[PDB]
């Protein structure tokens, strides 16, 4: 994790495609993914990000980056106290847009973005209405160009935000993303008491194992390539070099 705003980094492995998509529910779907922590079976129900036990934190990253385009993912939410289900989008520059769902709060799921990993105060955040996100399958779906990042839930917007809503551009994510999945416990009794209040209280992992599931991932790449390299220190999309 190399970051280009403090130093000169090898290229991104791209998608050097216009469209990726993955059906979870097959056993060869995580062939372009790794499984960065904990254990993810593929089932039924798709691929499961379960919180068993304390420090279960099961997540899987895309090998390959996109620059601009569309991630879509279909989604049920983990249930549980302070359990964060999260599709991440994040940048080598910490660039990053991404859906939180919480356990405990069935008729709402967050969306969050930071430019650069500036996290100064916490107001990049957005509720949003969503029916049972922890018994219902959903389709998240981002949509990402130079001029706004747009929020949709089952083809519906529900949030836009525009390349100077961000600081008039200083802090729009502009850099080549990979896809992130996974569950954790936000209410983990070992986190800061902000952390365990934002995600709506503690978490018991005796009263269950809590599974989130995605049943299929459909990236589009507006700018497939072999791999895309960051020129400068600017960490601007103008920076981004790729054939
Ligand atoms: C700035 C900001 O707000 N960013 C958000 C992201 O943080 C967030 O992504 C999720 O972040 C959580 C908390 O950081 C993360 O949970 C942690 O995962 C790591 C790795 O899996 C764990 O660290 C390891 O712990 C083991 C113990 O089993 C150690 O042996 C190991 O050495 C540790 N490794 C490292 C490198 O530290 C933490 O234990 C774990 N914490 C908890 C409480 O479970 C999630 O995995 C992140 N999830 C995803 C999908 O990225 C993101 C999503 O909510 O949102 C951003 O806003
Ligand atoms: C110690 C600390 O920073 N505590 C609180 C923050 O954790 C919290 O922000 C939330 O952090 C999560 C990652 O750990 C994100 O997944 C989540 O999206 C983020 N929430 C927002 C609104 O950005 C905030 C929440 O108000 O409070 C801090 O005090």
């Amino acid at each position: 994790k190399c970051n280009p705003l403090e130093k000169t980094c090898p290229p991104n492995k791209g998608l050097a495609a216009s469209t990726y998509t993955a059906d979870f529910t097959s056993a060869s779907a995580l062939d372009q993914w790794e499984v960065t922590a904990g254990k993810v079976p593929v089932g039924p129900q798709g691929a499961e990000f379960t919180v068993a036990k304390q420090g279960d934190a099961p997540t899987i990253d895309t090998d390959f980056y996109f620059f601009f385009g569309k991630a879509e993912v279909v989604m049920k939410a983990a249930p549980g106290t302070g359990v964060v289900s999260s599709i991440v989008l994040e940048s080598d520059d910490l660039d990053e847009v991404d859906w939180e769902v919480l356990g405990g709060d069935t008729t709402q799921v967050q969306t969050n973005y930071f430019g650069k990993g500036d996290t100064t105060t916490y107001d990049r955040g957005t509720y949003v209405p969503v029916a049972t996100p922890q018994e219902t399958f959903h389709t998240y779906t981002i949509d990402w160009t130079k001029d706004a990042v747009t929020w949709s839930i089952d083809g519906a917007v529900v949030r836009t935000l525009t390349y100077n809503d961000a600081k008039g551009g200083t802090r729009f994510p502009q850099t080549p993303m990979r896809l992130r999945l996974g569950s954790w416990a936000g209410g983990d009794p070992s986190n800061p008491k902000g952390t365990i209040e934002w995600a709506g209280g503690l978490t018991d992992y005796s009263a269950g194992p809590y599974t989130m599931y995605v049943k299929s991932v459909r990236i589009e790449n507006a700018n497939p390539a072999e791999s895309y390299t960051y020129s400068d220190n600017s960490g601007s999309w103008q920076s981004i070099k790729f054939d």
